[PDB]
DNA sequence: TTTTTT
DNA sequence: TTTT
DNA sequence: TTTT
DNA sequence: TTTT
């Protein structure tokens, strides 16, 4: 979502959009993509979907990630901004670079759970 | 209830007529001048201190004068490079707002030749 | 077209495409044009077509400021990158951006063609 | 004859293992080498010198090598910013070609995910 | 020291 | 963090 | 480890 | 007689 105007840079993390011979969304290299929450998902209600910027549905983010990231959309401690590099005509799953943004406090906040699930943020 | 329409880019203007200052990879406030002397349409562009950088260039500011009047969109700026320039600063767009809202933000963008696309912010 | 490795910026120009309204291609502001002589065209030996990035006509270059081009482009003096920054959906008329890149050893016959015809390079961006 | 396909953008990597130096705004070239032992797919980019600068990314060559080497575009290559770097920068690349090869490069690029788009090499001022 | 703020 |  |  |  849009971040606030003292919303400054936490780091980048990459990971993987799946589910992908479900969905038709289609996505080039270099574009955005919407990471959208699904709360409603009755198999998993960490649920993140991944949406070109038409609206399409592409995938999903991989379950393990969204274990971790639900948390962070649902309490709004960062945005993040998704982006797929290459692979994005790929069959079953595609690379996904990921970049957060949120206020200085909360900071650790977002650091903390990501490390929780096995995570951490990459530089800038 | 927010998803994410696209982007555009632009440049802000009007940097020598004020005295804020933008580092880069900052985010930056629009905000509506409606009373413009010169311009009804006038956007502002305001540092994360609040203190005014420039203005949107008249064109596209004409475009989102309405955009951001009938709260069709939320916009974020970020300024990705050049925020030492002197004359004019590069901008990066993302507008966010409902899905009942898409089609009439792409219209009022189509009327002034404007078409969201999907470049991020870095 | 493709201008070689030691090409540099030689400056920008402001401009307009015309002739809209006798073509079904698309641009949108911020993208990209081509210019594409047509030394063909039965109303005008300096004539520049304008296409979208697809290939598809969008208009022609106005006149006055093909007729400065067309030795440019002929001669190879520079390659000129065409952005359309406002008015893409315009009903008659819209702006042009153009950039031209070159060899420094032509830099000066370029300039000096434009200023035959009124016209002059401003900056390009740093 | 050649006409305008679009552009895409990319990176210069491996900046660290070669000695060129770009400023910014300058054209690179484009040099394949299929015989390199680690990538047949291999794309050099030199400087204005003919001074190895680095390669493209293997996933952008995997997708580009095949384009350069059947002549169905020719890519020009400029570094918008970022020149200084010291390990990966910046570049963007416009494809021109005869019409008739249009769709083959589009297949290509899109069998790697890459769709050639109208970004130009600078938005003005 | 532009496309020269809005 | 940071070739092919 | 064959989406979520 | 408001494209070239
Ligand atoms: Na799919
Ligand atoms: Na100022
Ligand atoms: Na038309
Ligand atoms: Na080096």
């Amino acid at each position: 979502g849009p971040g606030s105007v003292d919303s400054v840079l936490f780091g980048s993390l990459r990971g993987h959009v799946v589910g992908l011979r479900y969905y038709t969304g289609v996505v080039n290299n270099n574009e955005m993509v919407a990471l959208q929450r699904d709360p409603n998902n009755p198999y998993d209600k960490n649920a993140i979907k991944v949406n070109n910027v038409n609206g399409n549905q592409v995938g999903h983010l991989k379950k393990e990630l969204a274990g971790a990231l639900a948390y962070i959309m649902d309490n709004k401690l960062a945005q993040i901004e998704g982006v797929v590099p290459f692979g994005a005509n790929n069959a079953f799953t595609m690379p996904l670079h990921m970049t957060f943004w949120g206020k200085e406090e909360n900071r650790k906040a977002v650091s903390d759970q990501l490390k929780k699930h096995g995570f951490k943020l990459g530089p800038a």
